């Protein structure tokens, strides 16, 4: 998929795109629900975590899957965004819960329709 981290109108362009698809991007993509419930996870995200897409979509990234990002810089930028019902924040962050500690630039953006969030991932 010919999509770049950290473009304007990546809403769009991911919209609606179904898992197969999300599959050919070049950075890591996660759908997450207001709750933080994992809808999407790809195949580029897997390669940077370890994880096994099919086996975390249903758990919660904050509590279950990710808890180094249950803090504020991280979780409570996504939660202040849910609550508002905006959110678009980019920076950096370090992931290393049973795994190699990695830094990666993240870029968080509300989906464009319904209530969902993307986290968006890349290696620095
Ligand atoms: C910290 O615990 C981060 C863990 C993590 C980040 C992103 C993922 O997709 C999976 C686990």
């Amino acid at each position: 998929e010919h999509v770049a981290f950290g473009s304007e109108d990546i809403e769009n362009t991911l919209a609606k795109m179904d898992d197969g698809q999300l599959d050919g991007l070049a950075f890591g993509a996660i759908q997450l629900d207001g709750d933080g419930n994992i809808l999407q996870y790809n195949a580029a995200e897997g390669d940077i975590t370890g994880r096994d897409p099919k086996q975390v979509i249903g758990k919660n990234f904050f509590k279950d899957v990710a808890p180094c990002t249950d803090s504020p810089e991280f979780y409570g930028k996504f939660k202040e965004g849910v609550a508002s019902g905006n959110l678009n924040t980019m920076f950096e962050y370090t992931f290393d819960y049973q795994m190699t500690p990695t830094k990666v630039k993240v870029h968080m953006k509300k989906a464009l329709s319904g209530d969902s969030y993307w986290v968006f991932v890349k290696r620095v």
